[PDB]
């Protein structure tokens, strides 16, 4: 019969109401300016709408701990729920926020770009697109990778793509009894004659080893690294033509047996 | 005798049950109206109820620290009993959690899809589903796998089945003796009487090592993924009987042996 | 000799029993119930147990934070003392929370049944029973093994006995002279004639690889899988025994051997 | 010279002290009581006495709060100052708390028991006693192993002597042009001689794989756990003399030659 | 002019430095009375010093607390900044303290004393003494190690010398033309001429295994953990002249070759 | 109709704008005396910005603090909220913070300086910057490396390039029948006409090893940093040429047969 | 034109600015006093400097508590700002402190001194000098080694110079036919005749094992850690001519061959 409290009871909602609707209208507000204020200033546009979001989120937190302090709703409850909703919120995002953070150096200092062979770890191929969680790419028999972004971070980026000019290595195995003179002048015309190998950089051709059954010449030219496999194969080719011409051998394996017959 | 207390105990007993009816009651309502809210804005269904049902323990809690306080119960101690009580329940669901979000991750930007080969850390298969919290797959032979979805967000996924085209790489080892112009030039006519291999890409035919009992040839040739594997049983078998035919040796391995009777 | 203060301390000291002990009454009076509520709604029996304990654990830290109150002692003091010793209580049972955890997860969800041979993170053998902490399983040979739940849920979960077909792998290695087409048409016949190998499957009998020294063909038939074993003996003699009466060989290892006489 | 606060001064230590004793002698009742309340419930005695230690601690607590808030001492300072040596107590106590926790658990398990051989994580041999924080086992060459019973908990626990009969695995392997029928028959009637091999369970005797030199047969047969050893040595000297006897060969590892006189 | 408030704020300083020294007295006197009373409890030294140095610590942070106070520093203020310090000191300590409880732990429960070979996580050496944060041994080439007490608590504890007993385990090797009852018989009487071989023990002398070229005989005969080695070098020297004697060979590694002169 | 509320309202908005941006304005002054304060001490540039930064967003939360205060919002509120935010940042920013310090402390300590060849946790090249998150370097053969700073002051950091002298290690094997003295003759020939191996240093030339098929001398030999590869190459060859004329063997593998006609 | 607000805001900043001046001065004097008092009492410079830095720095929170509050700025502002700032340099700084507290373990309690030789880790070379944050040590063959201290203070610490006295062990092979009387023979007096051999220690010569191709005799023995390597290389050279002069043979790896022309 006593409608006074009641009146009062549901005042108070209407105010709590009010007050939720106009929290949203000046949180929406304030972070769209504060967004537009970022871009402005040449901010990453994820690190922006990161910060938006979280200076959106905070004042929405204002207005429900006014609005529920008008229910009734005492300060330290509502920030105690809502420190439990973010604290699970932010286990959830957890894992998706560091992939975030990391996808934002990654674009920022661009450790790769796309079209960039690389190796991030022990998979290898060219990379397609780094995107707001994980990085694609394709490796060279078109398989495609799915890298997350921290793992990317967390470790190596060996890029065979950023220098210009690479190093080849080749490793030729001859007999013992070969004469060493002729092998280093045979290796040392074949380098010479290949144009697309750098003459002003090094060209080694050394003997490196003497090994269980030949002697491993070491051969090191550098080239463009669009010319590197080329190089690679042709220099093959050659050595193995110019050797077989002209005697040199790649020896078998090789077994020394002493016969003994019981 | 003095029932007056007695009636003041009871009663604030009775407002703290009806406390707990009414919240219970507003906590579902405003939980059901927010997941309508969120589905209706094309939110993903296990994120909206992942968001509800917070929102509902909210509410639940505030109805708990109001009927609390109504029977006697400071706002200190339902705070920390509660936070007790969620810090339990979370140590209980972390682990779930995590795997519901990374499954949440994996329904959204689809790394892969069910029907596609992929390998998910060192196993293997077709994706059967991806669920709430595991993702199901079949490996070549009918084994089934079930693999956490926290395990696969946080490694790699390569993707067999996501290119349309792939790329066969035979390595085929003939005798230091054959020709290198006749095993290229059979390996080439091979490949390029082969319809389902792709002549608009890469179809490398280079000499690629000299190992220790033969040359090493390297063939690379792409296809469409649905004709990979008959591709290379019918090129591998037609390499072998070309081969046999053209005289072309495939070696034993090799061993010189310096007989040495004492 | 002024006994009125020491009449008010024993007062209170007897109001401190009583209300610990009503409020275990109310505590296992309301643990019960909702004990009760929550197994008519079909939640698991071990979820029901584990809310329900909760719920009495914190009525009675509501009980002993009033009593202590009555004695004296500050909220804060209680508050901190109960939080110490859920914290101890707490690091000694984390480790079993996770265990139970997930083995609720391994009841709900049936990755493995009792039965079903699996293979938990490189263990492997039947299943006899998941349990409140850990799995029990006994291996092929008949050991037993005990892997906590925990373990379980966090790898994969492999599983021979899900699927009811299963794919058999032979790998038959001929010598290089033997006939591609005579080998390929008794391996056709072999599982041709095999009853139990599923014709509406693949059946490959193709050339592999290019061995050291033969040629690796490959057999991939699908049978039951409970008949998997049998027809993997039984087509392994028929090979053996078919091969032995067509001539093809089984070669041994092989060598050239360069002999030189020094 | 004006004592009269100096009396009170005195007044209250001496109320301290008093409170600090009547304390201590109220804890150790309290906790006595539980204890005995809980050893006559059949609770474990290291459940029992973690749990009466708790509550002893906590009363102790109670009582230094009071008593520093009669010298004046705030309740804030000794909360905060009884949390930091608690912290520091709990830093230094952490493993111990672990491995209490699960020596407690594999006393009321029995994943093993004292006497059965075992293998946990790697390292294997008979039982010899859980203990409060570390498991002792002799191996079979009688080296001691003390394993922290937290690392067994978290492993899989394998148990060689929990079942009655386990599985021999002999791998017979004979040259390749043996009859498949009279090796299969000899080692059938080898294995139907030997009364410790049960008869009732599987006695597979199959041709298992082509080797490199040999035919791999199996022989699986289960046998008590005790005569396990015996079996396999009886069983592996008589497959010996039969085989020589008969005429099976086994093979040493072969090797083709292709002699090359060059 | 008006020193008035000067004399109240240098009395208050006076009174600060005045609390500050009392306060240090008192905890000087209260933690040396709690370390003789633990020392004369027989609790370990260094649990007493530690327990003794966190009583001290305590009761200077209360003298901290009230002098700050008296200078008008707030409780709340003192409060955070000795938690920001001690926070700091527990970072620094964190490791440290972990190795005095470990340290602590190896001196009560006795898994190793000083003297005995031991092996602590693939370390293996004779130990020298325990020592506060670390533990040092001596390797039988000289060598010393310094593992810290915490790497030592938290892996296995394998020692060799504890038990009195101690198992040898030859694996001889004999050609498979060789007669098994006399190398059985051989090996036989050379263990029961070893007077240092225990009679009452296992002395098992068993064909173990077929191997590629030669029958493995086992033989595990146990002695005192003093005879173990000059055992087994002194049964390894008599079955080599016994079998040299007997005309029993040990084979060289075998090898059938099929000559193939292509 | 009554604007005197509406008055003060809007009086309070206007003066927590007007606190927001003269806190802004005080927040970047302090903030720029404090770093111009520490650059002027000579701390490193990447520490003053830090500090500088933490005054900053120090003092602009204690700005945010006074106007949320002005405008209503209590002071727990908006330290929950900007903890909350702050707990957000620096989740996401944790990594890159330890990449941040690890810089300064190899920017500070130099344990290796651009253009040093070293070594970081087993991928290796010559440094080519150190960056305010990770370190750029160049291998051998061209490739890039790019290794996060957190990670290469985590783990070892060996220097190739930092000792002016380095070894180089020769490992000889020459036939079981060469003469000693005549090996280590002429090895010491070798190096002592070598002028760029310095003859003040140790110049061993030892037998080592008697190996399975020769006996393995070791020469070892020190010189600069710069000559070491070309030390290495040219000592190599000389070995190779001058036991070529000396007569002494590098033999070949080695193996007696036992010849067994049956 | 109301000034007298102004005046006394202007009054409470000039009094929050002389408070911070007087606090710094203070800070810096009781820093000093604690640093001189630490010194003289024989504490580590660096414990020293590191308590005396946090003393400082808590008289400098508690400077700014005051000044602030005489601002307005609430405690629990200052307090929640310098703590989350306290927050961010310890997590810069969490890693550097660890190696700081583990350069201070390794200094004081001296596992290694500068010039042993040790292995920490898996890498080994003389220690150069422990440093406030690394340990810096050459290798062998000269490389700079630059370990963190705190992975040196968590794993071994093999030191090979710190006992006088280190053992040698020769593993000689000899070819089975050999005598084992006149083989142990010859090595007796080798090692009778090595003076820098202790004779007071072991020397053992004793048959260890029986190889696939010849029986290895162990020498052991000792000799002061400076003469090791000369002993080895001596005994070594030694062993080899009195062989040779001898008759003794080291065998050449062993192969029976059972011929079988098919
Ligand atoms: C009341 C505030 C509500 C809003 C903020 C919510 C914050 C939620 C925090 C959840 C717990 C985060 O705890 C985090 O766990 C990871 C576990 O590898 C650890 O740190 C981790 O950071 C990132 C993730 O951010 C990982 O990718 C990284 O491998 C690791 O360094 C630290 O322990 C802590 O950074
Ligand atoms: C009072 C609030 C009540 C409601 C909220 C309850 C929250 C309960 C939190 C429990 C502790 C969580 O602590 C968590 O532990 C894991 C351990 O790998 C670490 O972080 C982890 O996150 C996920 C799980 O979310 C793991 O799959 C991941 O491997 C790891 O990065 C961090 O330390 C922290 O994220
Ligand atoms: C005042 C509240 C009293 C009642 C509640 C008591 C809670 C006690 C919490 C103790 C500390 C728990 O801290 C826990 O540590 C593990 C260590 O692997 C980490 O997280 C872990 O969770 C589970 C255990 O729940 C582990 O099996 C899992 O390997 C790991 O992810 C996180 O750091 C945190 O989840
Ligand atoms: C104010 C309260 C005073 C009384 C209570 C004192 C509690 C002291 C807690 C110290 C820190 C414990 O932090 C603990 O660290 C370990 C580190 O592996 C992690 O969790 C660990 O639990 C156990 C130990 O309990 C480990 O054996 C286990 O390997 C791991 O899961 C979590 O991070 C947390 O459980
Ligand atoms: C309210 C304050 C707001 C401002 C300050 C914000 C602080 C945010 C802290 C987030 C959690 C940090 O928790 C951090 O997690 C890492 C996880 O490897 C652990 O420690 C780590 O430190 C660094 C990162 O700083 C890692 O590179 C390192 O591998 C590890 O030692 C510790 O658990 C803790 O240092
Ligand atoms: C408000 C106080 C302000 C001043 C004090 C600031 C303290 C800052 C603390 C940052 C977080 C420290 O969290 C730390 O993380 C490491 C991560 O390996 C873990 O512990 C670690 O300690 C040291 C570093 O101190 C590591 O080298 C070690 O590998 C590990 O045991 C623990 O989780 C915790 O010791």
């Amino acid at each position: 019969a006593n409608q006074a409290l009641l009146l009062s009871y549901a005042v108070n909602i209407v105010a709590a109401l009010a007050i939720i609707i106009v929290g949203l209208i000046i949180a929406r507000m304030i972070s769209n300016a504060v967004n537009r204020l970022m871009i402005s200033r040449k901010i990453d546009a994820t690190v922006a709408d990161f910060l938006s979001a979280l200076v959106r989120y905070g004042i929405i937190a204002f207005t429900l701990i006014a609005a529920l302090g008008r229910v009734g709703v005492q300060t330290a409850s509502v920030i105690a729920v809502l420190g439990a909703a973010g604290l699970a919120v932010g286990l959830a995002l957890q894992g998706s926020l560091s992939n975030l953070a990391a996808g934002v150096l990654l674009v920022m200092f661009r450790p790769f770009r796309a079209g960039e062979y690389v190796d991030l770890g022990g998979v290898a191929g060219t990379v397609l697109s780094v995107q707001i969680f994980s990085t694609t790419m394709r490796t060279a028999d078109g398989k495609i990778i799915v890298i997350p972004n921290g793992k990317i971070i967390a470790g190596n980026i060996i890029n065979f793509s950023r220098e210009p000019v690479r190093r080849n290595e080749f490793i030729i195995g001859v007999a013992y009894d070969s004469d060493i003179d002729q092998v280093k002048q045979i290796l040392t015309n074949i380098i010479q004659s290949e144009d697309r190998i750098l003459k002003d950089r090094e060209m080694t051709v050394r003997l490196n080893e003497l090994g269980a059954s030949s002697i491993n010449f070491v051969v090191r030219v550098w080239s463009n690294s669009g010319d590197l496999q080329n190089v690679y194969w042709d220099v093959l080719e050659r050595i193995k033509r110019e050797f077989d011409a002209a005697g040199i051998s790649f020896p078998y394996p090789q077994m020394d047996v002493n016969f003994k017959r019981v």
